């Protein structure tokens, strides 16, 4: 049994294991950090049988439940959100911040996500770069997501540079583990003021919505709401920002297709279709434990069993997606959904707006910078370890 996570082929390659099994075998075992097997699947139909089978279990407190490093079993102690939750309760705790997230709102967010966007670009262009590059991470894509989750949250505008920057130092890669926790406990501690704060004075933000519907009414105590918001913000955050770094390098990597979009920025859409589907950035949350035997493929997994269902490997599936490797905006997709945001009932809560929020983004930044360029080699490119899901930490850009 291999060791599992595999290690990506290269810097924006997804692991070369994949391919090999979803031909020769699509659910195999593998072998986690502290020894214990899991099942692996491989194969688009198979993930979303185990995305929505009701005989596994997202609680992390299940035996066998598929945690993949020591920090994973140390979090799964503390009480659960949502994520981690099984009907009835997994609905029933998420449908308490569900209205902000629905199609419908995201539609009527898109004023707000284009001027986010906007004046992030201006802030870009009068930073200019006239003694030098500039990192698009840090000057674009990690503001972007973060500013525009932490105003939906609540926070005042004084504060999101601060707090975009402290909740940064939690996935840095460079942070120290003391560093890491001490700005986790900070993001804790100054939204526990603020539902403090909302419960006292509502406005227009989902911890007031907590507040008001949730924990007035008694439906959860304060800490559940300080919770539910931190889950919110961490949840994708990271994942945002890598999707955004991931977008720019592809369109460099690809003249061809940049060319097209320039051209046509309504093509914006189906280029976050594809991008979301060729950079799975998020490939290691859906992972379930087996409540009662269940047959996957020429596999029998009991009871008890972990299993983890790569959404990176079905993205590159042959037999539902035409030349799976091959990066195409202009792609024909099949039926079947592609699972960047993963699928069934756990399906990403912020799909739309995070779709709204790449959209507007890779429609709008070549407008605003027609020459944008990454200004150093593109295999010279700063991805995020091998190890762990496919990113960009740094990208020095030219416009
Ligand atoms: C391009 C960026 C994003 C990607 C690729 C992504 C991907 C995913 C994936 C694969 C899952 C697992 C779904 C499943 O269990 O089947 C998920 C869950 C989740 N995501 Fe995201 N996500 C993104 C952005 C966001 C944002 C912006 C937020 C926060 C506002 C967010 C909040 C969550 C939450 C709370 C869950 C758990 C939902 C549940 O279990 O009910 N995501 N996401």
């Amino acid at each position: 049994a291999p060791s599992f996570p595999f290690s990506r082929a290269s810097g924006p390659e997804p692991p070369a294991e994949f391919a090999k099994l979803r031909a020769t075998n699509p659910v195999s075992q593998v072998k986690l950090f502290d020894g214990s097997l899991a099942w692996l699947v491989t194969k688009h139909k198979d993930v979303c049988f185990v995305a929505t089978s009701e005989k596994l279990s997202k609680v992390r407190t299940r035996q066998g439940f598929p945690e993949l490093s020591a920090s994973g079993k140390q979090a799964a102690k503390a009480k659960p959100t949502f994520v981690d939750m099984d009907p009835p309760e997994h609905m029933h705790q998420r449908s308490m911040v569900e209205p902000t997230f629905t199609p419908e709102a995201v539609k009527n967010l898109q004023p707000y996500i284009q001027r986010t966007v906007d004046d992030l670009l201006e802030q870009m262009k009068q930073k200019g770069c006239a003694n030098g590059p500039v990192d698009l991470v840090k000057e674009f894509a990690l503001p972007v997501p973060s500013y525009i989750i932490y105003t939906l949250l609540g926070v005042p505008f004084n504060d999101l540079e601060y707090l975009t920057q402290q909740n940064a130092i939690r996935t840095n890669g460079s942070s120290t583990a003391r560093e890491a926790s001490a700005a986790n406990q900070e993001l804790l501690d100054y939204l526990a003021i603020l539902v403090e704060q909302r419960l006292v004075e509502p406005k227009d933000d989902i911890i007031s919505k907590l507040c008001t519907e949730q924990v007035k009414p008694g439906n959860i105590d304060k800490s559940d709401a300080v919770q539910i918001a931190f889950l919110l913000l961490v949840a994708g955050n990271a994942t945002m920002v890598n999707m955004i770094a991931l977008g720019v390098a592809t369109l460099a990597q690809h003249p061809d297709q940049l060319a097209q979009l320039k051209a046509n920025p309504s093509l914006a859409p189906q280029f976050v279709e594809e991008l979301c589907r060729y950079h799975t950035a998020s490939a290691l949350a859906i992972k379930r434990t087996a409540k009662e035997d269940v047959m996957i493929g020429d596999k029998l997994v009991r009871a008890n069993e972990g299993i983890i269902a790569s959404n990176q490997s079905a993205n590159r599936d042959e037999e539902v997606f035409e030349n799976p490797d091959e990066f195409n905006m202009n792609r024909k997709w099949p039926p079947q959904d592609p699972l960047g945001f993963g699928f069934g009932d756990h399906r990403c809560i912020a799909e739309h707006l995070a779709k709204a929020e790449l959209t507007t983004v890779f429609s709008t930044l070549y407008q605003k910078f027609p020459d944008l360029k990454v200004a150093v080699p593109l295999g010279k490119i700063n991805y995020t370890p091998l190890n762990r899901d496919v990113g960009i930490v740094d990208l020095p850009v030219i416009f």
